[PDB]
C-alpha cells in the first residue's frame, strides 16, 4: 500500500482527518496515495507515534518541530503551509525587536531598559527575546519570570505574575492577559513602544506595517540586530532575532514517507484547496478551528530535501529554544571542517601543535560542512569564491582571504597547435572546467559566456566535455575519467577535477581548460612528474584573451578572462572576531616563516589576509560576480543552495 498514516491530536482533528481520507478516494487512481487516521493525545505521542513507524505525518509549531528533531525522535520537515497566496507564499515569520530612532543603545545593552513583550509564553514576544537574552539574564536564571524581573528595569509582560514580580507590570499594571490590557498582543506590545511606555518591543516583521500605513512615521523607528548594529524596519530579512516557520508538516528522517507525504498534500490542495469550492475543504472544517492545518493556509510548498531541522528552523531560533530547555551557560577553540581523510590528519594535529586552541570536525562534501558551521557542529573552513557565494546565501560571512602574491587570474588554456581557436567562437568546442560552480573553472568562464548566448544550458553550447558537478547523464560528464560512481564526482576520485585535473583534461581529450593562471607553469616542464604531465612545455599551450586573440602562457596579465576572488575562510557572525583573531595568531606560529595537495588552504598560499569593509559575500566577491552568479545559478543543481534559498527567496 501507498498509505499516508496522518496523526492527529484531537477527535475534531480525527473526524476531519477520516472526512481527508474519504474524498481522496474520490479524486485519486487506486495506484496513488492514500490516508489514514491516527489519533493520539498530543503533538509529543504524534511524534513518537511517527518515530516509532507507527504513523508517518504531523503538522507542526517550530517549537514542536525542534522537539520532533531531538533523538530519539529524528523527525525532519518535508512540507511546508504557505500564507498570504500563491504569488507571493509566505512560509516564515521574523522575530524581531524594534526601537525607536536615536534612542542609542543595541541588543547588548538591553539590561536596564523597559521591555514590551507581546505577552509571557509567545514565541516573537517573550520566548525567543529571552532565550537569545538567556546568559545575559542575572543568576539564579530560575524562575525565569525573575530573572527577567531583574533584567530589564520595568516591563509590560502580559500574564506574568505581577504579584510575584510587580517590575514585570509596570508599565501595564496587573499583567492583563486579554484585550482589554492596551498592551496586550502583537499590535498592544508595540503600541507600548509608539506611546513611550517602553523602549523596546519583541515582536513580528509585519506588526509595525499594520500599525503604521505611512513611511514617514515608520522611519522615526528601527531594529535591533543581533551583530549589535541597527537597521530600518523595512529590513527585517537582515536584522531580526529569529527566522520562525509557521506551520510544518514533519515525517521520519530515514524511512520516509516524505515522496508520498508531499503526493498525497500537493493532489489534496489542487482538488480541496483554497477556493475549490468542494463539499470537502483542506483548510476548514464545521467541526472546529484549525484541524490538521492552518485555517488561514493556502497551500503547500515541498520542503527541499536537504533541508534538515536545524538548517529550517535556523542557528538564532535554536540557539534560543536551546537556551531556554537546556539553561546551559558558559573565545573558545576554533572548530575547523575536514572534507576528507587526507585533509583530516593535517588538521588533527593543526589541533595538537594548536595546544586546545583548534578542534577538527570532518565531513563528507563541502555543502556538508558549510551546513555545519551554518548549525553550530563547526566554525570555520576555507573555500572557493563560488563557494563563498554560497555560504553567503546560506547567511555564513567571509573573515579571511588567502594572499599568494586584488586576486587570482581566471585563464582559459588552449593547445598552440590548433590555432583555429578563439574566444569569439568555441561553439561545439570540447571543454574542461575544475569543477562547476567554481570561480576560474565555471563562475567566470561560464558567466562570461552566459552574456552573448544568453542562456546557462552549456552542454548545448559545448559539443561535449568535464565539468566535475554536471548531472553524470550530461554531454559536460562524457570526457571525465573516473570509473563507477566516481565518474565525473567533484572530489579528488575524479582526475579532472580540479585547477590541475582540468588541464589534464585539455592534455588529453579536451579543446580549452578554464583554469587559474599558476597551474600551466605549475604543471609543465618537468615540474609536476606524472606521467601525463611529465614530458609537457608551456610553449606549447596558449590562453585566450577577451579582445579575440591569443598569447603565451606567463603572460596571463594581458590575456586573462577576469580577476578571481581569493579563497577565503568562511564562518558565523557571532564568531566572526574569534575566527579571525586564532587563526591570526595560529598563522605567525605556524605561516610561511600539505603532505599531498592543497589541504585546508592551497599551500601556496603565504598568509591569511583581513578584508576590513568586505566582510559580507556580496562585497567581498563584487557586484558584477554576484550578477554572473545570479545568471548560472538558473541552472544551478546545489541542494544545499536550495534550502538557503528556500529560506531567503
Ligand atoms: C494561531 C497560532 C499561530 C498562527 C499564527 O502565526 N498566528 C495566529 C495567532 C498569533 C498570535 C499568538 C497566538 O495565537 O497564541 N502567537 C502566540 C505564539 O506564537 O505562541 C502565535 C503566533 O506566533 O502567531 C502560531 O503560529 O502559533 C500559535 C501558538 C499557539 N499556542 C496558539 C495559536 C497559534
Ligand atoms: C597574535 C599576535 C601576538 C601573540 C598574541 O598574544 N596575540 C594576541 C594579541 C592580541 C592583541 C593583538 C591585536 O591587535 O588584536 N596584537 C596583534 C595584532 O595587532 O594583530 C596587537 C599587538 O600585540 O600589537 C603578538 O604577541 O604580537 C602580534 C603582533 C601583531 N602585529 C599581530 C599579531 C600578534
Ligand atoms: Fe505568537
Ligand atoms: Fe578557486
Amino acid at each position: 500500500d501507498k498509505t499516508v498514516r496522518w496523526c492527529a491530536v484531537s477527535e475534531h482533528e480525527a473526524t476531519k482527518c477520516q472526512s481527508f481520507r474519504d474524498h481522496m478516494k474520490s479524486v485519486i487512481p487506486s495506484d496513488g496515495p492514500s490516508v489514514a487516521c491516527v489519533k493520539k493525545a498530543s503533538y509529543l505521542d504524534c511524534i513518537r507515534a511517527i518515530a516509532a513507524n507507527e504513523a508517518d505525518a504531523v503538522t507542526l509549531d517550530a517549537g514542536l518541530v525542534y522537539d520532533a528533531y531531538l533523538a530519539p525522535n529524528n523527525l525532519k520537515p518535508v512540507v511546508a503551509e504557505f500564507y498570504g497566496s500563491k504569488e507571493d507564499p509566505q512560509t516564515f515569520y521574523y522575530a524581531v525587536a524594534v526601537v525607536k530612532k536615536d534612542s542609542g543603545f543595541q541588543m547588548n545593552q538591553l539590561r536596564g531598559k523597559k521591555s514590551c513583550h507581546t505577552g509571557l509564553g509567545r514565541s516573537a514576544g517573550w520566548n525567543i527575546p529571552i532565550g537569545l537574552l538567556y546568559c545575559d539574564l542575572p543568576e539564579p536564571r530560575k524562575p525565569l519570570e525573575k530573572a527577567v524581573a531583574n533584567f530589564f528595569s520595568g516591563s509590560c509582560a502580559p500574564c506574568a505574575d505581577g504579584t510575584d514580580f510587580p517590575q514585570l507590570c509596570q508599565l501595564c499594571p496587573g499583567c492583563g492577559c486579554s484585550t482589554l490590557n492596551q498592551y496586550f498582543g502583537y499590535s498592544g506590545a508595540f503600541k507600548c513602544l509608539k506611546d513611550g511606555a517602553g523602549d523596546v518591543a519583541f515582536v513580528k516583521h509585519s506588526t509595525i506595517f499594520e500599525n503604521l500605513a505611512n513611511k514617514a512615521d515608520r522611519d522615526q523607528y528601527e531594529l535591533l540586530c543581533l551583530d549589535n548594529t541597527r537597521k530600518p524596519v523595512d529590513e527585517y530579512k537582515d536584522c531580526h532575532l529569529a527566522q520562525v516557520p509557521s506551520h510544518t508538516v514533519v515525517a521520519r528522517s530515514m524511512g520516509g514517507k516524505e515522496d508520498l507525504i508531499w503526493e498525497l498534500l500537493n493532489q489534496a490542495q489542487e482538488h480541496f484547496g483554497k477556493d475549490k469550492s468542494k463539499e470537502f475543504q483542506l483548510f476548514s472544517s464545521p467541526h472546529g478551528k484549525d484541524l490538521l492545518f492552518k485555517d488561514s493556509a493556502h497551500g503547500f510548498l515541498k520542503v527541499p530535501p536537504r533541508m534538515d531541522a536545524k538548517m529550517y528552523l535556523g542557528y538564532e531560533y535554536v540557539t534560543a529554544i536551546r537556551n531556554l530547555r537546556e539553561g546551559t551557560c558558559p573565545c573558545k577553540p576554533v572548530k575547523w571542517c575536514a572534507l576528507s581523510h587526507h585533509e583530516r590528519l593535517k588538521c588533527d594535529e593543526w589541533s595538537v601543535n594548536s595546544v586546545g586552541k583548534i578542534e577538527c570536525v570532518s565531513a563528507e562534501t563541502t555543502e556538508d560542512c558549510i551546513a555545519k558551521i551554518m548549525n553550530g557542529e563547526a566554525d570555520a573552513m576555507s573555500l572557493d569564491g563560488g563557494f563563498v557565494y554560497i555560504a553567503g546565501k546560506c547567511g555564513l560571512v567571509p573573515v579571511l582571504a588567502e594572499n599568494y602574491n586584488a586576486g587570482y587570474f581566471a585563464i582559459a588554456v588552449v593547445k598552440k597547435s590548433a590555432s583555429d581557436l578563439t574566444w569569439d567562437n568555441l561553439k561545439g568546442k570540447k571543454s574542461c572546467h575544475t569543477a562547476v560552480g567554481r570561480t576560474a573553472g565555471w563562475n567566470i568562464p561560464m558567466g562570461l559566456l552566459y552574456n552573448k548566448i544568453n542562456h546557462c544550458r552549456f552542454d548545448e553550447f559545448f559539443s561535449e566535455g568535464c565539468a566535475p558537478g554536471s548531472k553524470k547523464d550530461s554531454s559536460l560528464c562524457k570526457l571525465c575519467m573516473g570509473s563507477g560512481l566516481n565518474l565525473c564526482e567533484p572530489n579528488n576520485k575524479e582526475g579532472y577535477y580540479g585547477y590541475t585535473g582540468a588541464f589534464r583534461c585539455l592534455v588529453e581529450k579536451g579543446d580549452v581548460a578554464f583554469v587559474k593562471h599558476q597551474t600551466v607553469p605549475q604543471n609543465t616542464g618537468g615540474k609536476n612528474p606524472d606521467p601525463w604531465a611529465k614530458n609537457l612545455n608551456e610553449k606549447d599551450y596558449e590562453l585566450l584573451c577577451l579582445d579575440g586573440t591569443r598569447k603565451p602562457v606567463e603572460e596571463y596579465a594581458n590575456c586573462h578572462l577576469a580577476r578571481a576572488p581569493n579563497h577565503a575562510v568562511v564562518t558565523r557572525k557571532d564568531k566572526e572576531a574569534c575566527v579571525h583573531k586564532i587563526l591570526r595568531q595560529q598563522q605567525h606560529l605556524f605561516g610561511s616563516n600539505s603532505e599531498t595537495k592543497d589541504l585546508l588552504f592551497r599551500d601556496d598560499t603565504v598568509c591569511l589576509a583581513k578584508l576590513h569593509d568586505r566582510n559580507t559575500y556580496e562585497k567581498y566577491l563584487g557586484e558584477e560576480y554576484v550578477k554572473a552568479v545570479g545568471n548560472l545559478r538558473k541552472c544551478s543543481t546545489s541542494s544545499l543552495l536550495e534550502a538557503c534559498t528556500f529560506r531567503r527567496p
